[PDB]
């Protein structure tokens, strides 16, 4: 379970919006200074307070451009808060209900596709919403002004579902799926969306309003069929999405393919910019959280910023903007500072970020550790097919959004086809700990370099990126001095020890890494396979 950590003195609580179920959510500030929201979760039973963290964790570790920002969680003494983003015209349902006889159907399409294109999404990740209603479904841009278009973000679910009462699972009848009423299918937000079309289609008027709980129950027993909407092959994806037997309701890619059917770059201004929080500080900077709203109407995208020799930090842009991977951080585009002032690197956000904080946070198994380790090898041989050496490969420098991404190419240079090593004295710091006895002692720097650099982070993966037993840490407890002692140590053949529940097999790799000849380590390609294989083990 993710999130980050608020603190009680950032927020600021302001005007009561309104309630849902067992939370008061308010206007408010955060000191990261920034209009947010605050769902505040009323002292209630554990098992419930747990399903409010588990919807913060959902969204904490989503990133789309129809979802809204989940800052993070705070506890203000015996209550727990959560910091989303504030939109601007709120709930879509009483939005809709107050501008009865003003809203295209037109319009209404527009929003179907964004919230199915947000859906879309979570089916693709295996991620389950489970309270898919206008309620939650949040607008940003009015798009009734000529020339303009709506702007929705799906807020999130708040409790859970099923953690909820049964008389309170009646009570959100008809966005309730009919499985889900006897206290989870992806199947169920395919219900709630064409559910969510009715309420849309008869602007804010839940569809069976004039029902009581034990009418709503009977409608569900007796299974009959929800209203048709409005028109047109609206109510035939309607209907689909509104079948009691979750199987034959279609997934989101048809749900999106048949509303798409149904319709009639690299350069960033700083103006357009506006920080959220940092997000770490790596060689030639720190990165930092942005919002990029070129519009101003809060329907921005979210983007990595990192900042701050001149030369050898447009190396590390010149390098990224070349490189396409599944697994390496994605190059976006360029901000200008001032007046020749600097040059900035954007990027893109990854939700979970480095492993190095990720890890001591639920102590995940060998199917994960190993999942990571074999992916990081699948975009370090990409890196080196690129010409490349990285010179910076550890656990600090390895993010992941779900569950994976390589980050920090500042000390990555390109080894001209020719040369067998690469020679640097630096002029700045490396981390020694992850660097081969080649690269201490000469300051030659191979491809195999970054091999002698892999095993070390496979170290931490498995230490859970303990502080205690730790590369920097544990080799200075073999000394009682810089890399000169650390040269002799590695010289003599002495490593750094089995982390405890380590599997011997996984150690041999690491131990295969950290051959003191270069040329006997394994190459990056070498060492896919033997993850696969191992992967497909430890089950
Ligand atoms: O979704 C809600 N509120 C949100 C979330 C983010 N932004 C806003 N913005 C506004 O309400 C603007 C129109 C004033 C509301 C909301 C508010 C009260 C009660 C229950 C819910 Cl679910
Ligand atoms: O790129 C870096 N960090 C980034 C980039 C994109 N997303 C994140 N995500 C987060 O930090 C998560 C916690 C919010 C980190 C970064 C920062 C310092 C050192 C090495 C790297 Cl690879």
């Amino acid at each position: 379970l993710s999130f980050h950590r608020v603190d009680q003195k950032e927020i600021t609580q302001l005007s009561h919006l309104g309630q849902g179920t067992r939370t008061n959510v308010y206007e408010g500030r955060l000191r990261v200074e920034l209009r947010v929201v605050l769902k505040v979760l009323d002292p209630s039973h554990h098992d419930i307070a747990l399903a409010f963290y588990e919807t913060a964790s959902l969204m904490s570790q989503v990133s789309h451009t129809h979802l809204a920002f989940v800052h993070g969680v705070c506890v203000r003494g015996p209550e727990n808060i959560m910091v989303t983003e504030y939109v601007e015209h709120g709930p879509l349902d009483v939005w809709l209900r107050r501008e009865r006889g003003h809203v295209p159907m037109a319009w209404k399409m527009v929003v179907a596709q964004q919230l199915a294109s947000a859906l879309s999404y979570l089916e693709n990740k295996n991620l389950v919403h489970g309270n898919v209603c206008g309620r939650n479904i949040l607008l940003a841009r009015l798009g009734l002004a000529e020339g303009t278009s709506p702007f929705i973000k799906l807020s999130d679910p708040g409790v859970g579902l099923g953690a909820l009462s049964r008389e309170e699972r009646v009570e959100r009848i008809p966005w309730l799926a009919p499985e889900c009423l006897p206290g989870l299918s992806t199947a169920m937000d395919k219900w709630g969306f064409g559910a969510t079309l009715l309420e849309i289609c008869f602007d804010g008027e839940a569809p069976l309003q004039s029902r009581s709980p034990s009418e709503k129950e009977h409608f569900y027993q007796r299974q009959h069929r929800l209203p048709e909407p409005s028109c047109p092959q609206l109510a035939t994806l309607t209907s689909q999405c509104l079948t009691y037997e979750p199987t034959q309701r279609p997934s989101f890619r048809t749900i999106l393919r048949d509303l798409t059917r149904l319709q009639p770059p690299t350069v960033f201004h700083k103006r357009y910019l506006k920080k959220i929080r940092d997000l770490g500080e790596g060689h030639f900077g720190k990165v930092s959280l942005y919002c990029y709203d070129p519009t101003n109407d809060g329907t921005g995208e979210m983007v990595a910023v990192k900042a701050l020799h001149r030369s050898g930090w447009k190396q590390e842009i010149d390098i990224l903007r070349t490189l396409y991977h599944e697994h390496i951080i994605k190059y976006k585009g360029c901000c200008e500072d001032q007046g020749e002032k600097s040059l900035q690197l954007v990027m893109e956000y990854v939700p979970l970020g480095s492993l190095r904080d990720y890890l001591p946070r639920h102590s995940i198994g060998l199917a994960q550790l190993l999942l990571f380790a074999q992916q990081i090898c699948e975009g370090m041989a990409y890196l080196h097919s690129q010409h490349y050496i990285h010179r910076n490969l550890a656990a600090r420098n390895v993010l992941l959004d779900n569950d994976v991404k390589i980050g920090d190419f500042g000390l990555a240079k390109a080894v001209p086809e020719g040369h067998e090593y690469y020679r640097v004295r630096e002029d700045g710091d490396s981390p020694v700990f992850w660097y081969a006895p080649e690269c201490l002692k000469e300051y030659k720097f191979y491809y195999a370099s970054d091999v002698w650099s892999f095993g070390v982070t496979l170290y931490e993966l498995l230490t859970h990126c303990d502080s205690s037993q730790s590369p920097p840490t544990k080799f200075l407890e073999l000394i009682g001095m810089t890399v000169l002692r650390l040269t002799e140590l590695l010289e003599r053949g002495e490593r750094l020890p089995r982390p405890d529940k380590c599997p011997c097999e996984v150690y041999h790799l690491m131990k295969n890494c950290w051959e003191t000849e270069a040329s006997f380590r394994p190459t990056f390609e070498n060492l896919i396979p033997i993850l696969k294989t191992v992967h497909e083990k430890y089950q």
